[PDB]
């Protein structure tokens, strides 16, 4: 453990953690440096295992997966107090938190080059995940758990393969939320996912069935048909571009109907905080580097997707059969559809253990609760959480550590 | 207006009402005696309109939706408490909630026989509904509307009917909230209903696709192949029978995962208030009788179901054209999903005015936020509430009475 990125006294906690924390720079490729956030597990650091949590974007900061999601302790709508998360992913796991790729939050580069690729990136967490192990050797043995979160659907396979080559790092499985796993299936999905939760009706239904779909195989991702391209394009006016919130479709979207912030979010409880200069000096945060944003409009503005699908890396993180993969959705989530990533991981066509179940959640009071459903496979099983969205441990924490705990566990649902 | 009808001290409440209100008998066919309470417009009786409230069931009461829907006050957790309703129909409206048919609630008849079925409690709501005339004389004139939910979907067009026949009615509308209006269309909307809610799977999906679909139609409602057959019916385990709260998808089911209450519904709040001695003599309810239940059981399983399809009582209500239709529905119920009614809606054919578009409410802070959709044809609009269940001013009361007002003042939503 590098002493210097411990973190100290934390502002806007009233009483002080009991378990360690760093912040600090961990070395990628060239001249990058990422800023990451590790937090010890609560229950015996020496013996839980090691997760990295990857939000997407691209562009977007694994700050919020910290401090809107699961972290041990969520900012308060003041922008100023920090309240203990009782859901806290860092529970049961020590969780390293990485700002990426660089040039988001608070990470940067020497040359300040910012447009960056798929297999980039990928080299570059690799590599971070090497630096981590540098800095922090006690943590070399323990169990290695790779999770993200939207586009990190890509980030964390892509990475998972790169790790897969390096016998050093002890991986044993990796869980993506509403992930991005393939363009062709959010896609195709998302545009059923429309008509069936409301929003198209049937003169469009028709439309869309009649130019984008012959004999009951539609192709809504990349026809060629300039009549489906102008209802394809309504259908992306209504979902993205009309007041819905997209990352969830039963709540309302942020700041009423009309930087990059995401869309329907507001971001200002998070900035308020950690661009507090006392909060930076807590977090061992060089002075000269700019704002925080929970996005980068650079880096998403000059990415460069590559990867179309991820169907290659799961089937060759799945050859070796080491590893225990976990999907789980939102199941009101339009950003990336819960039934496109049941279709992505039904076509990677692998022994079905358990048959499509409820599972369930035990509330105060409430009882017992069917939390989603979910489908097992031989180390791969897909996930729903009823009634949560793009970003599940916020709308659902009990459900989400539930999940969690039980695949951290090698755990039935 | 029956003054000894007047409730004059209603228990629970700290302050007394601005407006009258009435409780006590109808007469319907035979000897069967309807209870209701009339709640006067806050706003001037004598020039609000006249709506009556029918809750569906078979056999369950419309005083649900006074305490616990739309009433100007709501029963409280404690059954003991009443709370003002800012959200009221009353507010711009005379609503009249009426427990029918003969035995559900504080109705009865002299000969307790409660077997009945469509076309008798049509008459006899509608004889009712005379009887009231008689008692309020002073309200004959004022605008009259229909309006009801879920099995009223069935009560309502039927009533209609017969209140189109006799022109001392000033009939000018109807509006049906989560109604049944065709179990064929009711039951294979519900069956893609699952599957795109996340509720089924593929290999279920592709067995129901096999064995009870050809090519651009399924048949999910009485299809005769057996292998279709043993799907629907695993369908409607899932959907009906395993721990889903089928009013409302997204809510926790009221007292864990398994007299006839409604399913996953907590009746407590209400009983507990009507079965006050105190209440019942506030409302003038005969002592002999029997004590409150939000259903009857025996009404509901005595009951005979004739009309399989409410298309030509709509079309016979339309074909005059002095009437103005809505039907609403909350877009997470599963009990009377809001696709069945729209597939209902535009299979009526009538000439599309308004395309279909959003609508939207003012929210506190919020600003304006989508309330859900509406597709308009002459004198019939069919509208969702976007995250509501099958009781809509539950949910979402503040759309629900913005809905309403709009109805009411043939304003466009
Ligand atoms: C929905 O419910 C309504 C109301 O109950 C039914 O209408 C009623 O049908 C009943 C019998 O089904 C009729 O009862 C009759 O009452 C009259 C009184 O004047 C008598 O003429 C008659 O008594 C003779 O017949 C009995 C048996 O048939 C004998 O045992 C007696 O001794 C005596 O000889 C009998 O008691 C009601 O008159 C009738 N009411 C109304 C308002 O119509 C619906 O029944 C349908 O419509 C009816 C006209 C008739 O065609 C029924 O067969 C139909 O089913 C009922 N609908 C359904 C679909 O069940
Ligand atoms: C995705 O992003 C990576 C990293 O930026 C791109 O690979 C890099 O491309 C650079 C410029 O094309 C390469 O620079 C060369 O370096 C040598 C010195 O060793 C110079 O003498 C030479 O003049 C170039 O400047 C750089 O080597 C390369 N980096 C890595 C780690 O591979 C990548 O570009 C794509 O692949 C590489 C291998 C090249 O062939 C490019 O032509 C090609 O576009 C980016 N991917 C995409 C699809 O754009
Ligand atoms: C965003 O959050 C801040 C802090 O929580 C709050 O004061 C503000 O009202 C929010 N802004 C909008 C546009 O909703
Ligand atoms: C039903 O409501 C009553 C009072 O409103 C309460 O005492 C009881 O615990 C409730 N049951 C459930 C399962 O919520």
């Amino acid at each position: 453990a590098p002493d210097q990125d411990e973190i100290q006294r934390l502002p806007g906690l009233a009483k002080q953690p009991s378990f360690r924390q760093y912040s600090g720079y961990l070395k990628g490729s060239g001249s990058k440096h990422l800023h990451y956030w590790f937090v010890e597990s609560q229950k015996d650091p020496e013996n839980s295992p090691v997760v990295l949590w990857l939000n997407g974007g691209p562009g977007c900061s694994s700050l919020d997966g910290l401090l809107t999601e699961h972290g041990p302790f969520l900012v308060q709508p003041d922008g100023v107090t920090l309240e203990y998360n009782p859901y806290s992913w860092n529970l049961i796991a020590n969780v390293l938190y990485l700002e990426s790729p660089a040039g988001v939050g608070f990470s940067y580069s020497d040359d300040k080059f910012y447009a960056t690729n798929d297999t980039e990136v990928a080299q570059s967490n690799f590599e971070a995940l090497q630096d981590f192990f540098r800095l922090f050797p006690e943590y070399k043995n323990n169990k290695l758990f790779l999770t993200g979160e939207s586009y990190a659907g890509i980030y964390i396979p892509t990475l998972a393969v790169l790790v897969m080559q390096d016998p050093s790092m002890n991986l044993q499985g990796l869980a993506v939320g509403n992930g991005l796993s393939s363009y062709e299936q959010n896609d195709n999905s998302l545009v059923y996912f429309a008509y069936y939760h409301g929003l198209l009706g049937n003169r469009l239904w028709s439309s869309l069935q009649t130019h984008c779909c012959s004999q009951n195989k539609c192709n809504f991702y990349d026809n060629k048909d300039l009549e489906c391209v102008t209802n394809l394009q309504e259908v992306a006016r209504i979902v993205g571009n009309s007041g819905l919130n997209i990352y969830n479709l039963y709540a309302p979207c942020a700041g009423g109907v009309p930087r990059m912030d995401p869309p329907c979010t507001n971001t200002t409880a998070a900035s308020t905080y950690l661009n507090n200069p006392y909060v930076r000096k807590a977090l061992n945060i060089p002075e000269q580097l700019p704002q925080w944003d929970m996005c980068n409009f650079l880096v998403n503005l000059q990415y460069r997707r590559l990867y179309r699908s991820m169907n290659s890396q799961y089937l060759k993180l799945l050859s070796s059969q080491k590893y225990q993969i976990l999907l789980y959705n939102g199941d009101v989530d339009m950003a990336c559809n819960f039934m496109g990533d049941e279709w992505f991981v039904d076509s990677l066509n692998q022994k079905m253990e358990v048959q499509r179940r409820p599972w369930l959640v035990k509330y105060g009071d409430s009882g017992e609760q069917i939390a989603g459903f979910v489908k097992e496979f031989s180390h791969i099983a897909f996930l729903t959480i009823k009634g949560a969205g793009h970003m599940v441990p916020t709308d659902k924490p009990l459900a989400a550590f539930t999940m969690f705990s039980r695949f951290l566990n090698k755990q039935p649902y």
